[PDB]
């Protein structure tokens, strides 16, 4: 397992070039995908794909109880996948649910998802990790500009880029209330942190990508991302809430080998080790 894409290992920062496919699945097989030539080329370019209206609106009302009726069925849990506030006590993630809540995992399962992140990477997919975000009004605090793929890669033992992030807005998203922000384009260039990226490297990116994008959309829009591209959000001091379901597809093809750190492994819930059984 030769390390294509050195971390925190040097004391010095540096982008290099992506070494891996965007789209997995040949061009001239379009055709053959669940999205148009038009998306294919924006994700390919962009490093991510908003699709607003992607679930009817039954379907979104329907999320948005279920996440709300599972917080309310774990609130005496005792669990390190429930996240919880200190003072409050209030529950503000859950990790694994599309393994460990029968819903869930039909959501996690969804032939319209599938059908894409399979055609996207080139293969059949297994679930990395998954979690409900729960973010109220005034609720949660600014996070820095980062590539998933860093930490998959430093910490979990992702070999290369062939995972998809999927973000399923359960809440109105605005420009205002600390939405997820993108630099379009970054996804093709690895930088090595000495994992937050530092402003050098940003304005960099930032330049090549001509600018910040902001997806905005009514709730049940998804956007899905790709591993490597550089991602962010400011806090948000709006009372207009932020709620979530993520879910990271990774190639079956690219199963987690020992973290590239040469640290140990983090728990299942964060990153996913187990094979499918054949029963
Ligand atoms: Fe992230």
């Amino acid at each position: 397992m030769e390390d294509l894409y050195p971390s925190r290992q040097n004391n010095q920062p540096k982008i290099l070039k992506r070494k891996d496919p965007v789209i997995y699945t040949d061009r001239s097989k379009d055709n053959q995908a669940p999205i148009t030539k038009e998306q294919l080329d924006s994700y390919e370019k962009n490093g991510f794909l908003q699709i607003k209206n992607f679930f009817s609106e039954d379907e979104v009302i329907d999320m948005q109880k279920a996440i709300f009726e599972l917080q309310d069925s774990i609130k005496d849990v005792a669990s390190d996948k429930v996240i919880r506030e200190p003072e409050s006590n209030d529950i503000r993630s859950i990790f694994h649910v599309h393994q460990d809540d029968n819903y869930f995992q039909d959501v996690a399962n969804d032939k319209r998802i599938l059908d894409i992140v399979r055609h996207l990477l080139g293969s059949d997919v297994y679930v990395h990790q998954s979690r409900i975000n729960y973010k109220p009004g005034f609720k949660g605090k600014e996070f820095d500009w980062h590539s998933d793929f860093e930490t998959w890669h430093v910490e979990d033992g992702m070999p290369r880029m062939r995972a998809i992030s999927v973000s399923i807005a359960l809440s109105d998203n605005y420009s205002f209330n600390g939405p997820l922000m993108l630099i379009p384009g970054s996804h093709n260039y690895f930088v090595s942190c000495v994992g937050v990226p530092d402003e050098e490297s940003l304005r960099e990116l930032t330049r090549i990508g001509g600018g910040i994008s902001v997806p905005t959309g009514k709730a049940g829009s998804v956007t899905l991302f790709e591993s490597n591209t550089m991602h962010g959000s400011t806090s948000n001091i709006t009372p207009y809430p932020r709620n979530n379901l993520f879910m990271v597809y990774n190639s079956v093809k690219n199963r987690l080998v020992e973290p590239f750190s040469g640290g140990e492994k983090r728990p299942e819930y964060i990153a996913v080790r187990e094979k499918q059984p054949v029963y």
